[PDB]
């Protein structure tokens, strides 16, 4: 149910109704991603979107001497939403300090339910 | 508080990628309002030039049906309304009352804009 609410944040899905919501819960892929793991990275090409339901990202980005962290992200965060819109540059990097839980939406997914 | 307001508008998709200090920008430009219960926001259909993000309360979205209102869903802290109006021209998608007192941030077009610049 908490994953329902969170959806409901979402800017694209302002006007979803409850029936596209739940669709959008259950058509999109829970992940549970390790400590360590990186997302994406700068420039790299979008797809989906994702929310974070628990855990933390890092938003970072990248440079000659290093890599530079921009800051922390946690629940009810959503990452890449534009890419649900067309495909997008990834802005940042992102990695998974922690092991993180969220939900990634396709744009396929997206654009099936805007026919329910 | 600034910080509440911070981490808050940093969950939003469209600011995602803001840096803390933009962030602050942002919290800071934005306007604070108090909705009493019953209060509407705005009317369905009607030109946005703004969006609305949910700090403390609850919002009772819905649809201006033949009879009256159809209600949609509630939102609550978090959720953003018109989010696409800072990037677009559109209109409110749906109606939107305040069921009990609600906090709201109103970021307008020309704050989100004096930010990118």
């Amino acid at each position: 149910d908490d994953d329902i609410r969170i959806l409901g944040t979402v800017g694209l899905f302002e006007s979803f109704t409850p029936e596209q919501l739940r669709l959008l819960a259950f058509g999109a892929e829970r992940l549970v991603l390790r400590a360590g793991r990186e997302l994406f990275r700068e420039g790299q090409s979008a797809d989906c979107a994702y929310i974070i339901v628990t855990g933390t990202i890092t938003l970072f980005h990248e440079g000659d001497e290093g890599r530079v962290t921009i800051r922390p992200v946690g629940p009810g965060a959503i990452l890449g939403e534009m890419a649900l819109i067309a495909q997008t540059t990834r802005l940042t990097g992102a990695v998974a300090d922690v092991e993180t839980e969220v939900i990634r939406i396709s744009r396929s997914i997206f654009r099936r339910i805007l026919e329910e």
